[PDB]
């Protein structure tokens, strides 16, 4: 059956501020679909259609830095994914001379350095998503609207991003965290029982390592989960209160950095959910076949 | 006194990493709470009696210590205070002679002043509730167990704090905020209205500062009321879910810290949103007497 991890592509990590999160997975920060959907929200003022060329020129380019600042990483990605393939893999880790003790802490020291590479690598293009924010701001003074500033477009999304809500079945994640956190938490607490009977060498200690990645992921799938459900809520209490029909053009600025921000990152976490989604499956296979070999170990012990 | 601020304690400022939030009102952290709630698991556990002590010393005079700090800043809160008070009040404007966007101005600068002052003399202090939780660590590893840690302390404070939670009506504070937005943001649409047919500039700018404390407000009732349900949520998740009787010391450690600070996030923010609450009111009360003002000058021409 299933014993290897081939994708590892759930490690993130956040800036020093937690405003900013890096993943693996392409855009790579939510801001990207933000930066997008301005171009979407441009294309209907007249006033501000030179945004096509800062999309093509500034938004793609720091895509494709972010892409490249995440290639930079990839030795050290490949270096963590060796390891965590040994200390997954009884049948692996046989084949190889170091202790488990000693995999166990270069993979502690791998997952950090990887982890920090993602951040480091990212953080002059972290400073450039301020930049071209700032520019969209600068950009939107040239509307011909001042203190009469029309609320259309603003209100004509929001209708378009409810329906776009309504193709998560977000009962469907809530299910799904809550029967896999008790299956991890039941795992751990049979594996607990059988290590005060016996000591198994590397069998146990290999699903208990899987384990805690499993805890780990576990955690992103919240994570994610609690951040595409506020932006949810947000735009649809937005949908629920009274509609003004004009605003200033300040509060424009704030009208669109709001609905613009909360939709990507309700694109954004649902690809992040989604690829935690087979992440988590893929980790329950595997300590699935190393508890029926501990099993066996169990019986020829007694 | 009719159209004037009393207390401006519905000001706060998280640090730079969003994980301290600092509040006007005692205890200024809702960490000092995750120090109190330890005091009742040390007190089942013989082998870390010490904390007593270090409850009494260095979390006591952390607690005296962030009040003094937030006492420094009391000339810059009279000050803000005072600027409040003039830019609120239709008569007191009347009553000086600086005008109104010098005002606003003040009010801006002496606002981010007084709030930096709550966060810059508060560094300290935050450094020393990091100093705290290493030593609880620290104290934790003197359990006399490895893999074999009872959970019953653990799960009979889960108990307690569900009991407690019982007692907010969160659906009260939502019902209040989603209301209290659209009547704030009424309010603005009618200022729109009416300002295209009346010049009351005075009245005007009163009604709109008020409003733009409003708008204040309410996101910082909005952002405690986020906090307190989702630590609700996460400590209601523990008890829906599978309980082990026995885990690992370290495991044990995370336990306490986590039901810990979340029982302290629920304690913190019930008062923040209590004084919170109270504040918008008072603010639209003034916007009522402020309208009903406005709609006087617009019957006399």
């Amino acid at each position: 059956s299933t014993n290897t991890t081939d994708n590892i592509d759930y490690f993130d990590i956040s800036d020093e501020s937690n405003y900013y999160l890096i993943s693996q997975l392409r855009p790579h920060f939510s801001n990207i679909y933000f930066f997008d959907e301005f171009k979407r929200y441009a294309s209907y003022h007249t006033e501000i259609k030179r945004y096509e060329d800062i999309h093509k020129t500034k938004v793609n380019s720091l895509l494709n830095e972010a892409s490249r600042a995440i290639g930079i990483c990839n030795r050290l990605k490949n270096t963590l994914k060796g390891l965590i393939n040994i200390l997954e893999n009884p049948q692996k880790f046989k084949t190889q001379r170091e202790s488990y003790d000693v995999l166990l802490r270069q993979y502690e020291e791998k997952k950090e350095a990887f982890r920090g590479c993602l951040l480091n690598k990212n953080r002059k293009n972290l400073d450039q998503i301020k930049k071209i924010n700032n520019e969209i701001r600068d950009l939107l003074e040239k509307l011909k609207c001042s203190q009469d500033c029309q609320t259309n477009v603003y209100w004509d999304m929001i209708k378009i991003y409810l329906v776009d809500f309504k193709k998560m079945p977000l009962e469907n994640y809530d299910t799904f965290i809550k029967q896999f956190k008790n299956s991890y938490l039941s795992y751990v607490d049979l594996i607990r029982k059988i290590e005060k009977q016996i000591d198994d060498p590397i069998t146990l200690n290999a699903i208990k390592f899987v384990l805690k990645e499993m805890g780990y992921i576990i955690d992103r799938f919240e994570y994610h989960l609690q951040k595409v459900k506020h932006a949810i809520d947000q735009v649809t209490a937005l949908a629920d209160g009274v509609k003004p029909k004009q605003v200033t053009k300040n509060e424009l600025k704030e009208y669109y950095f709001n609905i613009g921000n909360y939709y990507a990152i309700f694109k954004f976490a649902k690809d992040q959910l989604n690829m935690l989604n087979k992440a988590l499956i893929h980790k329950e296979k595997i300590v699935h076949n190393l508890l029926g070999e501990l099993f066996g170990h169990l019986e020829e012990r007694i």
